[PDB]
């Protein structure tokens, strides 16, 4: 079912941070995503949106601000497949986020709001989440 | 083995960067080590020091700034063992490094020099190391 996973991240994030979010993807799968929000209500802020898309074979970034979406980049190929398990790292730098999909960094997604402002992790979507750990 | 293991980070490493490395820690091993160095030079100086120490059963976290050793500080037990493998996550931040070890917060290294004098990773002793990876 489509609850996404919701952690809290108190002390907020800072270079130096990083996500471990491990899972599989159902065979069936057309697409999931990890936001990095701002705030606990519908509709906050989200520093970074990560959105895998199997169906379309297209792995989207993208930011959201005041309600509206932003400048979605796009990364190099789609590095996940159906009925596979996956390891994502995200990184947190002082000029962005990297993103690394099974030992190899994917991509480099530059801050667009304040990185103090992030305050939980929401992952959803077609996605059999195993763990989220945050060091 | 694996390798006196030598990596060079040309541009240096920047709060956000992450340090992966996966080993075997042989039957007899007695230490080995990883170090953040700043030179190719022998006795070059050292960000960070890290080595675990089986024969003694300590683990020892330590700087080298021209030419001398600073204050060695202990981490809490020796989460390595002879015979089984294992897998570091040494991450800089803002204030240090972060030494994670078997999925585990293990100590926290306040830096004691500059991360951008660092320019080379080291890794040897005893151990069989399957990879290195830096994010």
């Amino acid at each position: 079912s489509n609850v996404p996973h919701k952690s809290s991240l108190p002390e907020g994030i800072r270079p130096g941070t990083v996500l471990r979010i491990r899972g599989l993807v159902p065979p069936n799968a057309s697409r999931f995503h990890v936001n990095l929000l701002c705030g606990e209500e519908q509709g906050s802020d989200a520093a970074l949106h990560f959105n895998p898309r199997l169906d379309t074979s297209e792995v989207v970034f993208n930011s959201k601000e005041q309600g509206s979406w932003g400048r979605e980049e796009r990364g190099p190929g789609v590095p996940f497949q159906r009925g596979q398990p996956f390891e994502v790292l995200i990184i947190a730098s002082d000029d962005g986020f990297k993103a690394v999909v099974g030992d190899a960094q994917y991509h480099h997604f530059r801050h667009r709001l304040p990185l103090a402002r992030v305050r939980l992790v929401e992952v959803g979507g077609d996605v059999q989440l195993d763990s989220v750990r945050i060091f």
